């Protein structure tokens, strides 16, 4: 309530839960508060599994973009006359098309699986809508929503038949299965169809303090259809990210592993600090203009998903590369600042870092 | 409670008179706010009988015609220049907002109809016609402008402003001598322009993408013709016969609002926590069918349904039924089995009972 | 009564001192339910005293300058970059939202005039700006950070950073203003990707005895393209007439920038009604895609049309000889669909010889 911004772990809903993991989802942007009025139609999830289990096959009506945060996963995708299958490790991020039905295994044998969902429903603004094959118990199948009459004109069967074998989740499969479900796989290496990892492309900005990698629309054809970027962050313990901000990006930031604290800047004339302190499972969020800086107790990684991205510029307020202060005539920098141009010009120079450097 | 059957009834009559009609179908998110994202479409049917013509007349809407039976003359004018189009049943062409138009049905015996997707441009889901053709009981665009402006404007004192173009019918009777000379030159529609960028395009003047003994589905995407492409609206046209099925199959994720041309049947759609919506289908009855919902349609007589899709580029259907386009028979083999209580090889099976495809017996 | 004319004054001033000021016309959309599709533009109104400079800021909404009058250096910062701008009257430049800039009167008599379109990034209608001019009036961006991150991120004593850096329109002196002026391209000839683009230097797509139309646009430049928005000049003569026209699918928020006259607006609620209203330089109005327009001129009057939903937008006459839509219709139609004769309409049509502007 002292800030909207920070969304805590715990505000995740819990959707579905077994012996095998979860679907969890995030509180809808807009109800938090009135100001992310433009986020309505974003949804956040995260899926969990524990080795050896299955997401049974399940379609919705919002695209998705799912980013393997930790684990090995095989996730087999189907077409309406074809099918393709695909191996996933950390940061590698595929789009799943509304519609498409496809179910996700954790291959590793002892390693969790963890994979962070953007979700835009396409039917009504933020509101996801799952239609399960899997027929499991409480939930009837999709199937079952049709009549006797009808899926026996269409499956030309008896219902007996059709109630037996379709109508009478994520179950656990046989270390044989997998193998199966894996031996096939095409693996990442901005493609089309296939999964594509977030740092599989050297960062935009690497120094002894952190790692920035970024996917953009200019950099990735599956991205740009939804005007998204994806990134993926490394903030080397006791270290920082320096202020910037994104000229129109608003960033839906959440945290894989470390901790820390973000200072966000924001508000007529009264300009108000936004202070939160970070964990897994947390998300805060980066409106366009807003300035941000980021502190990391221990080894912090961060996810964000850009929204407008195209053309978004980010723009840093301290160290030698990207500082747009400095871009400033030595004349305004003048009148701008109380200090005098070649009182500026050497405060300036006195971090010799970029991007990142030290608490 | 079954909030995506909109029955005819809902059509409410914008105009009438012993020429023809002008229904307007309920703002979607007036039923309710599932549809939300319907907010900024309507429908219109407009029927008018042999030998009239909805006189001059343009609107702040992106509109999409369908021609649905009957012979049309359709003019549609542009700041500089003027193209005539006769039209007959299947013909359909975007006229853009401010496009002034008119409409005329050239056949002698039988009635004209026509079903229109509006796109309103000024407010959402508000669309508000301008006629040039003016009464006393509804004064014209013109007389909306003061004496001063008309005068300086046409150039010509108020007195004959007034007599000639303003004062001393939206559909009027119009003789054979002037029906045969609007249509005189005007053009037809064909293959190659069944993508064409400014003529009318019939739906099934190239084949139908899913067609055997118990249906015929023709459907043009943006992909086949630029003027959807704006818009990024499919349209299709569905025939389902006497005592057949529209087998059960969801679109990815284009919204359609399905319209009833001639025949009687009913629809299953399942939504949710999960629901069976169905209701019997006569000629006039709106239902829609949201992205992903899984739906079946059923034909008593001969059926015809007109889809506008919502969402169209990169929407693909997937059916549940038949050997064609069925995803749920493109499972990995073990799956199968964890998904349906079924062996892999039961499932198998089953799904290769219905040999048919998109259509099948009911 | 009309809705359509938003009075000078419903202008709000959103900073003011003695070397210019910065307002912000109300809402379109908290004016009327009517103007919903409007919501997400701002109209602004930058002017500013001879030898001033609006201080280096960024604002979250992609903002379209038009300089109204005055000369100006608009100077635009990217991350790693600085070009500026010599800027006359025509000269329209988009600043992407999250652009740092800053402006000055490079004249020595004349005031500089600006009129922005703003289009909000974050939440529709809602400009948040960003001063890096570091006063108490208004504390630096740079306050909002805590005394550590501050520290750390500039690697400075904090009482090197409070003196130097924290502690908006400003006079400067003419070697200071000869400095932006020393090395700044100007407009010219447009479809420049990045530079500024002047509003006439094409031609104008109506011209006559009685006014001139010019009228940029997606098509003619792709950096009106991305907001799909055009920008039109209208000049009217003196006891002359912009001649009856609707765009078809254009919303148009008009800007009087000087002299006086009139529109006549044909709205509903039989159903057709003419909204009314003197027109004086501040007043805007709004022409909904659709809706016919006369604009009479007291005396010589400019206007600065923004074409919002510009692409493929065809407006159409309903006067005179040229573009007169109402000429298009057929013979055997006009007989019809007007209470004379398809003869004594063709008469009436010919009567007004001029196109696009006439007498009055």
């Amino acid at each position: 309530q002292e800030n909207p911004f920070i969304f805590k772990s715990n505000r995740f809903q819990t959707l579905y839960e077994n012996e095998n993991g979860h679907i969890r989802l995030l509180q809808k942007f807009d109800k938090r508060s009135k100001i992310f009025e433009n986020l309505q139609n974003y949804r956040l999830l995260e899926y969990k599994s524990k080795p050896h289990t299955l997401f049974l096959p399940q379609y919705t009506d919002a695209d998705f973009i799912l980013v393997v945060l930790s684990g090995k996963a095989t996730l087999t995708v189907l077409k309406s006359n074809d099918r393709n299958s695909f191996n996933l490790e950390r940061g590698d991020a595929i789009k799943l098309p509304a519609g498409t039905i496809a179910y996700l295994a954790n291959r590793d044998d002892n390693e969790d699986l963890r994979v962070l969902d953007l979700a835009i429903p396409v039917n009504k603004p933020g509101q996801l809508q799952s239609f399960l094959l899997s027929g499991t118990q409480n939930q009837p199948s999709l199937l079952s929503g049709f009549s006797k009459n009808i899926l026996e004109a269409a499956f030309n069967t008896n219902y007996e038949e059709i109630e037996k074998v379709l109508l009478e989740v994520i179950v656990k499969v046989s270390r044989e299965q997998i193998e199966e479900l894996s031996k096939n796989a095409k693996s990442s290496s901005s493609s089309e169809s296939g999964p594509f990892n977030l740092r599989s492309r050297n960062p935009i900005y690497s120094n002894k303090f952190g790692k920035f990698f970024e996917i953009t629309p200019e950099k990735n054809q599956q991205l740009q259809d939804l005007d998204i970027f994806v990134n993926s962050v490394d903030i080397k313990e006791g270290s920082l990210l320096l202020p910037n901000y994104n000229s129109r990006a608003i960033v839906i930031v959440t945290v894989t592993e470390g901790k820390g604290d973000f200072e966000l800047v924001g508000q007529s004339k009264q300009v108000q600090l936004y202070r939160a302190k970070l964990s897994p499972g947390d998300v805060f969020v980066i409106p366009a203009g807003h300035p941000v800086a980021i502190n990391a107790s221990s080894d912090l990684n961060l996810i964000g998903f850009g929204i407008n991205a195209e053309n978004n510029e980010r723009n840093f307020l301290a160290g030698e590369e990207d500082n747009v202060i400095s871009q400033v005539e030595r004349p305004v920098k003048e009148l701008a600042f109380p200090g005098s141009s070649h009182e500026v010009d050497r405060l300036l120079k006195n971090q010799k870092q970029s991007y990142f450097a030290n608490a």
